[PDB]
């Protein structure tokens, strides 16, 4: 990230602000409602600036910039309209490792002033780093057309009451359970907007009493093929509440960044899975809230159901969010449906990987008005190509094979059957092989790019 | 405002972290994305802060915390499980007019970390004070699903156009309404995240050329199978910022209370498919940005297809959302997963205008999944037994899969016939070993 947000607190800290026109002043206001001691030093001072230190709420200092008004300082913002002078602040705070900020040069500074949202005690601060002023005097906007009214005083409350629930709450995950059903008690926020104490305690007094479930959980989420905007809502809302996200090779790093950073990440790509039932077994028997993310939908070629089978039997709770699947992500992404007028009347979703008995059921695949979707097939690609053909496939049947589909780097190379094995060769895990006469509508449809 | 939110460039700035588990990992992570020059304080460390160090990307020094340790550093962080430490930690930052943070004492120290939605350059930093975390992740969660994660690249580049922007849009009413458009192109953002360098500049002069009123594109939108959580971010992301949404009954109540208040809202349901498409390039070519919400996937038995056709030959752009399709919303809430060990090889999505191969789905190993079959379920029953399928086979029919009103009928293919009329659309047919399963992974309930 270009910066750290972080919330300071300025309460008897002091910060210095060069320049003394309507843009320190905007300045020294904020800084002042974050209760900072503040000192301006300008040649000349705009008449808000006298208001303010008649009522002692900040120091002049009238003259040219003073190095020596740094020394003590936590922030210093350089408000001048000169930016010779404002470099010398910047310069002079350098060496003194305080925090700067030269409000006409973003990128030269070492601070930016971002755009706040105040609904103290909650804060939500925006900026596009400066380089784009528009878009924070515009997403400000945004949230402030997100963020409910009354939210500063159910925030208010809940701090009010953050010392009861650490008393009556032990454990981490109790107190987390606690303000989750707090914060969505709508009853709650309007009794509080209303000041109608009665009615915030007869709430707030059956919240506390509530017994609080203390199992740990297992939710199976299907991360999607790569894209992270194809991450189901329920998804996106597991993984930013885990307290452990196990994950493989096949959920993108995308959608990695989705997963909260307090979470507890488990790599078990190359592992039995044996192995891994039992990483979700003994972090769930801990009380936790895990996540196994698996790439596409849990419950397709995903060996979801295994894994579920054994927390069933260990008591452990669970549930199942499903994702777009690799063929519904290849399919938009490389403007392939699945399905198409009387293209294909059904879709096979099939493994190549297969059980070392037996092999697959190549004249039932080889039926027409079919979409056929190989997962896992790369390597029997050319075994594939054979038995199809060789079961009556039309040897000119389009195939396409889609490589991390939906991600940026989405190849996707197409052809007929007989050039499958050829195909194949030319792309890498990830990869789907699509097999069927959509793959033809490739050329109207392809709204995504070329690699 | 009891903090000053600040964004600090910490690129090459000396930080101090203390603590060496897994907290102190978990700030050590974000200061070393910020760019932070780390040093690392700690009795002993988690192998993570090894592997950061043999790479070089910071500094370990094992041992007591050594307060000349923050001679030069512009943050501390006490993340160490001993409060002594902390405090020893923070006073020695407190003296040296160091910013610190205390992880476990958000009010013991001079900075607290918000929550951070990252898409540097652009970011939203959330907080309402530490330790728990859930209202701020309430917010964190809501505003990662409507802010895309490559919208920094158009941020990014926004700035670089500001001076072109200006020079040809004269009231800043103007700028601010090409802004709106240019932050919401789809195209866009998709060539900036693709790279495609030729596609940006395309849709850059388009931006600048077409008409301030013109943002006209059709967005297929999969809902999915009717539980508003198994929407994607991008569909919900493209919902809200749609001028007119057209749907049809198989998108439920729930997903259309996710669209943006001042959309238009146009019901093609019950209308044949002519009038749909016609419909979609009418409002495409009014200049409006449409979503057509279509329920399941766009792509499986929808007629997704059809519609874009009529529009890729007038010009219009369109891009697809993929959508949870009925078989695998079905399929997580019935407890019967489409394949499972060596139960099922494959899985075939099948209808209920031509003909029907019934021994070709009467073969073993697969997961037959019918969509529109419920009329022709009772023929169903009578083929597939017709056709070897065991009598035991295990079926089921799952009937608003996804929704509160999911209902689960299950037996076997003898009694699959009765099974049906048992059951209304919109309702899904499933038939093979899985079904079984649902006994043992049947969770929603
Ligand atoms: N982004 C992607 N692009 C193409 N194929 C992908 C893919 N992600 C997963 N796959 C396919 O899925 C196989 C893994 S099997 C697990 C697939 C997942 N459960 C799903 O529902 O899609 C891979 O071998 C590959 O064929
Ligand atoms: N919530 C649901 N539960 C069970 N079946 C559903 C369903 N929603 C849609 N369907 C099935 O889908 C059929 C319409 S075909 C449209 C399917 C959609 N494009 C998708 O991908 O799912 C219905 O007849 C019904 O059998």
């Amino acid at each position: 990230m270009d910066h750290l947000p972080i919330f300071c607190q300025l309460r008897d800290r002091d910060c210095l602000i060069v320049g003394g026109g309507d843009v320190a002043e905007r300045k020294a206001r904020l800084l002042l409602e974050a209760g900072a001691r503040l000192t301006v030093n300008a040649l000349t001072f705009i008449p808000q600036f006298t208001v303010w230190a008649n009522e002692g709420m900040l120091t002049l200092v009238e003259g040219p910039f003073d190095e020596t008004l740094l020394d003590s300082c936590w922030l210093a913002i350089a408000a001048t309209d000169d930016d010779t002078v404002n470099q010398r602040v910047s310069d002079a705070a350098e060496s003194r490792r305080i925090f700067c900020n030269v409000v006409d040069a973003p990128k030269a500074a070492s601070f930016i002033m971002p755009s706040i949202i105040d609904r103290s005690p909650l804060m939500v601060a925006v900026s596009a780093g400066g380089t784009s002023g528009v878009l924070a005097r515009l997403l400000r906007e945004k949230l402030e057309s997100l963020l409910p009214q009354h939210l500063g005083q159910v925030a208010r409350y809940a701090g009010q009451l953050r010392a009861r629930v650490k008393k009556q709450f032990a454990t981490m995950g109790e107190r987390r359970r606690f303000w989750e059903k707090f914060f969505v008690n709508d009853r709650l926020a309007q009794s509080l907007a209303n000041a109608d104490e009665k009615a915030v305690n007869a709430t707030t007094e059956r919240l506390f009493s509530e017994p609080l479930d203390h199992r740990g959980e297992v939710v199976l989420v299907g991360a999607g093929p790569g894209d992270a905007g194809l991450l189901t809502l329920k998804g996106l809302q597991q993984i930013q509440q885990a307290d452990i996200v196990v994950y493989d090779r096949l959920v993108s790093d995308d959608i990695m960044n989705l997963v909260r950073r307090d979470a507890d990440r488990v790599f078990v790509g190359k592992v039995p899975q044996e192995e891994i039932n039992q990483i979700l077994l003994r972090e769930a028997q801990k009380g936790k809230r895990v996540v196994r993310l698996k790439g596409g939908d849990p419950f397709i070629f995903g060996r979801g159901g295994e894994e579920l089978e054994t927390l069933c039997h260990a008591g452990i709770p669970f549930s199942v969010v499903p994702g777009i699947t690799a063929a519904s992500g290849c399919s938009a992404y490389s403007g392939i449906p699945l399905t198409h007028r009387d293209y294909a009347q059904s879709v096979r979703l099939v493994t190549g990987h297969l059980k070392t008995g037996g092999e697959l059921d190549w004249e039932n695949l080889a039926a027409e008005k079919q979409t056929l979707v190989f997962y896992m097939g790369l390597n029997q690609a050319a075994t594939i190509q054979e038995k199809l053909i060789a079961f009556g496939m039309q040897a000119d049947m389009p195939v396409a094979l889609v490589e991390n589909g939906t991600s940026v780097k989405q190849r996707v190379v197409h052809g007929v059957l007989t050039q499958l094995g050829e195909l194949a060769q030319q792309v890498e895990s990830p990869a789907l092989i699509i097999v069927g006469r959509v793959v033809a509508l490739r050329d109207k449809l392809n709204w995504f790019s070329n690699h």
